[PDB]
C-alpha cells in the first residue's frame, strides 16, 4: 500500500495574512496593493507608509547616540530560503486586480 495524494491550501493563508495586514493598518486591499507598488513589494516598508500616511507633525527629529564598536556583521556562511514578500504580492494583485478567481 501507498499514501494518498494531498495538496495544499497556503494561498489563503497568505490571504489570511493579507486581510489582518488590511485590520492592522486599517485600509483596504487596494490600498495596500498601492502601498506595496510605491514601496518595491517590501511588506514591512507599506505597512510603516500605510500607518504612516498622516501624523501629529513636530519642529524637528529627537536626539540619538551611542558608543563605538565592531561591525556585528557575524560570519559569513549560511543557507537561502524565500523572502515571502513576492507571495504576498502575487495573492494581494490577484485579489485587488481579479478577486482571486480562476478566469479573468
Amino acid at each position: 500500500s501507498v499514501s494518498i495524494l494531498r495538496s495544499s491550501v497556503n494561498h489563503r493563508e497568505v490571504d489570511e495574512a493579507i486581510d489582518n495586514i488590511l485590520r492592522y493598518t486599517n485600509s483596504t486591499e487596494q490600498q495596500f496593493l498601492e502601498a506595496m507598488e510605491s514601496t518595491g513589494g517590501r511588506v514591512r516598508i507599506a505597512i510603516a507608509k500605510l500607518l504612516s500616511k498622516q501624523t501629529s507633525g513636530g519642529s524637528g527629529g529627537s536626539k540619538l547616540g551611542g558608543s563605538g564598536g565592531s561591525r556585528k556583521d557575524l560570519s559569513v556562511k549560511g543557507m537561502l530560503y524565500d523572502s515571502d514578500s513576492q507571495q504576498i504580492l502575487n495573492r494581494l494583485r490577484e485579489r485587488v486586480s481579479g478577486s482571486t478567481a480562476q478566469s479573468a
